[PDB]
């Protein structure tokens, strides 16, 4: 008999690099090393010297052997280097043969780990960017028809196919400049508050990029061998949670626009309690009387923004958030990535209607909150998430009235830069907007938030910090996630070259 078999000629794996091709994930040549038992068997001898080439037991690796003699193909090792490869060829082991295949390695590291994502041992993706594009970055194989007699001699090899074409390069949306910034303000702020794990997302309000995705904690993709199940948590993207007080701006979008409510119109909040039932709504701060809807916001008055939504109805808040993509498919096509749920209950009873007004009621990821923002930074106009580089801007949904975003806008300001506002929040030569939010896990839990954007005369980008439980502190997101937002605004801007507003 004579044996026909086909043989894959690798091709070279696309290069992935940030927006401004500074490489994070590179196919590298390498040797990995292969055997035919048949031709082993014949050899015995050599098998101990191989042993040691390998960092193997003798015993262990002759077992391994004799097992597999009747086979005509095993590895031995994969993925050696080209001198690494030429020291066990050497040897002149019969039996022992080589090819030159393609592994990725990760010039960035850890500070863009959860983003790229890595490969397997056959050079395909299985996270991250890897694979969301494995199509786009694997290319086109090649492959040789060996004909061979069930000996040990090649009779015929011929290329069947054209040559193997290499993967195409991808330019990502990340600015690695920003996600450094990111990735390391993220860490600091989780040593300072002892807080056990962390989000941070910037995107580009015009263009829909995702300027940065960083998570907390991380991991080495170039060394992936005592790997904790919690640091491969993308958690911007699979960590859903109730964004509360940070989506009152979008119930407040809904009261402007239902045509009964302008920003100095008042509501009254005394005594800082509501009676629904027997549910009870509760403020934080109880010295208030009549709140204007900025002084709803400053205070964080969940009982102002649950009368208010008494007034319009949930059918319009719902309306806003569902538009501006909470709990709604991403459509970055990203393995596992979680979308959230945001109920639609056509028609809201009293208790759903609050709880849903002041960010109970639904639940969202990191990425969510950020496009959500990115929104109201864009005069309302919606332009589809991207993870890679857009150079052609698709056109947007406009989601929220022009007038009524600029109104909001306003608004987030004021929460910013007035008297008693998250003054920590505020980015020095620039005029700041956000909301801070603190959600409660159900030995209390806190997740301390804080979204925004800036510059607020011409808003460039949107931001969402996410610390989980912090407790060598406050754990309010006014104190702990404002200042996080501050630095990395404040750098962001910078390394844009964004000119200064406050002026």
């Amino acid at each position: 008999a004579r044996s026909v078999r086909h043989i894959a000629i690798p091709a070279h794996r696309g290069l992935i690099t940030d927006r401004n091709g500074e490489p994070l994930a590179v196919s590298t040549p390498v040797t990995t090393l292969w055997a035919n038992p048949k031709e082993l068997m014949t050899a015995k001898e050599r098998w101990p010297q191989l042993a040691a080439a390998l960092g193997q037991d003798t015993k262990l690796f002759a077992d391994r052997i004799e097992q597999n003699a009747e086979r005509e193909f095993i590895y031995l090792v994969r993925g050696l280097t080209p001198e690494q490869g030429e020291g066990v060829i050497a040897l002149k082991v019969p039996g022992v043969y080589s090819i030159e295949e393609f592994r990725r390695f990760y010039p960035a590291g850890e500070v863009v780990a959860h983003a790229v994502g890595f490969t397997d041992v056959d050079d395909r993706g299985r996270e991250g960017i890897e694979l969301a594009f494995d199509e786009w970055l694997a290319g086109v194989p090649g492959k040789r028809q060996v004909l061979k007699d069930r000996r040990g001699r090649v009779i015929k090899d011929v290329q069947v196919t054209k040559n193997a074409k290499p993967g195409k390069t991808l330019a990502l949306s990340i600015d690695l400049r920003l996600q450094y910034l990111a990735h390391r303000e993220l860490r600091n702020a989780l040593l300072e508050n002892g807080a056990k794990a962390g989000s941070l997302v910037i995107m580009d309000v015009k263009t829909g990029e995702i300027l940065a995705m960083t998570n907390q904690p991380t991991y080495n993709p170039n060394n992936r061998r005592n790997l904790q199940p919690a640091a491969m948590r993308n958690r911007a993207m699979i960590d859903v949670f109730e964004p509360g007080s940070t989506v009152k701006p979008f119930s407040m979008s809904a009261a402007l626009a239902s045509g009964r409510w302008k920003p100095s119109d008042i509501v009254d909040v005394y005594p800082g309690t509501l009676q629904i039932g027997r549910y009870t709504i509760r403020d934080v701060s109880r010295n208030s009387r009549q709140l204007d809807l900025t002084g709803i916001l400053i205070k964080s008055s969940n009982v102002g923004i649950s009368k208010i939504a008494f007034d319009i109805g949930a059918e319009s808040i719902y309306s806003v958030m569902q538009q501006v993509g909470l709990g709604q498919d991403t459509g970055l096509g990203f393995p596992g990535e979680r979308v959230g749920n945001l109920p639609n209950h056509r028609k809201w009873p009293k208790a759903e209607t609050a709880t849903l007004a002041y960010g109970y009621g639904l639940s969202v990821t990191a990425i969510q909150l950020a496009h959500a923002y990115a929104a109201l930074a864009n005069d309302g106009k919606s332009v589809p998430l991207s993870m890679t580089r857009v150079d052609r801007v698709p056109d947007g949904v406009q989601v929220i009235s022009p007038e009524v975003a600029s109104t909001v806008q306003g608004m987030l300001q004021q929460v910013v830069e007035a008297q008693g506002g998250v003054f920590r929040a505020q980015v020095p030569g620039y005029h700041a907007a956000g909301k801070s939010g603190t959600a409660r896990k159900v030995e209390n839990a806190y997740r301390s938030l804080f979204a925004g954007f800036a510059p607020a005369t011409d808003p460039r980008i949107a931001m969402v910090v996410v610390i989980d439980e912090p407790s060598k502190a406050g754990y309010f997101g006014g104190l702990v996630s404002a200042p996080v937002f501050s630095k990395v605004m404040a750098g962001a801007l910078r390394l844009m070259n964004v000119p200064p507003d406050n002026l």
